[PDB]
């Protein structure tokens, strides 16, 4: 994909340990972790360690059935779903452009691309819900390619802000590239297969270094940014044609010069 044009020219230069084609046999242990380090994950969803995992090109983020939820106290909190996250071991910096090329999971639970392990704030580039099972949100959020911000720490009581663009195509039907310049830490620009689409002024200046994060979520009532969605189906966690998001490649780049 097309980069932004760089700043008084300057060029940009790849950053090496933060990007990565996942072409190999397997993950990075260098650059990566296959779980999440930092959080259990979203109940009743946590991550399983190697559910993140590289083979055919991609950085496969696979959510499986942990218990069937019918044999669970309470499906919406009692954990029965094995979800995905990769965590970066360098940290993101502002001023760097980042993009990733993916296609969502088929599942009612997130395929998501953000930063965050900070202690004030986090930027989510995308948090994709593939195929929701309250069937009303179908016409709408597998269309979806939802930005946001949050606020917490020093400056918990902000709300988020965040927006969306409408893509002319699902998200589990297509390998798009989603681009991400944090400019300054107070203008972030998006990008949609190197189309500027959005931009958010943040409610202060984004100016700490955050971790970069590939992860899958069950959401279990509106929340954090997210919708009414509805709990994924066994019968697709089982089935491995709709069960994973699939991350062709990242890659980040500085100015130089
Ligand atoms: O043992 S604990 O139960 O965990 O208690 C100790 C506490 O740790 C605190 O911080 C975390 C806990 O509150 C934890 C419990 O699950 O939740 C962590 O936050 C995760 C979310 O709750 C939070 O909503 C969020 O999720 C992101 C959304 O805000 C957003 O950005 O979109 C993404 C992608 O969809 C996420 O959904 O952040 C999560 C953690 O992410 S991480 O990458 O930063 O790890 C809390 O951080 C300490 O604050 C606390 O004082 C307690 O000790
Ligand atoms: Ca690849
Ligand atoms: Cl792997
Ligand atoms: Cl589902
Ligand atoms: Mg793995």
């Amino acid at each position: 994909a097309q980069l932004p044009s760089p700043t008084n020219g300057k060029k940009w230069e790849k950053v090496e340990q933060l990007s990565d084609e996942f072409d190999g046999n397997s993950i990075d242990t260098n650059k990566w972790y296959d779980y999440h380090p930092f959080w259990e994950g979203r109940a009743p969803s946590n991550f399983k360690k190697g559910d993140a995992f590289v083979s055919d090109g991609f950085l496969n983020l696979r959510s499986t059935l942990r218990k069937e939820p019918s044999s669970v106290q309470d499906p919406f909190k009692d954990i029965w779903v094995d979800a995905a996250a990769a965590v970066s071991k360098t940290k993101a910096q502002p001023g760097y452009y980042y993009e990733a090329r993916f296609m969502a999971s088929s599942l009612s639970m997130t395929s998501s691309f953000w930063f965050r392990v900070g202690q004030f704030s986090s930027i989510d580039v995308i948090e994709h819900i593939g195929d929701p099972s309250k069937e009303n949100r179908q016409d709408d959020l597998p269309y979806q390619y939802h930005v946001n911000t949050h606020y917490y720490g020093k400056h918990a009581g902000l709300q988020p802000l965040g927006t969306e663009y409408k893509m002319p195509g699902r998200g589990r039907d297509n390998f798009y590239t989603y681009g991400f310049w944090w400019k300054s830490p107070n203008e972030l620009l998006f990008y949609f297969n190197g189309k500027q689409v959005m931009r958010i002024v943040p409610r202060v200046p984004l100016d700490e270094e955050l971790r970069m994060i590939f992860d899958t979520e069950v959401f279990p009532f509106a929340t954090a940014g997210v919708a009414n969605i509805g709990l994924p189906k066994p019968e697709n966690l089982r089935d491995n044609s709709k069960n994973t998001m699939k991350v062709d490649w990242v890659r980040v780049y500085k100015l130089v010069d």
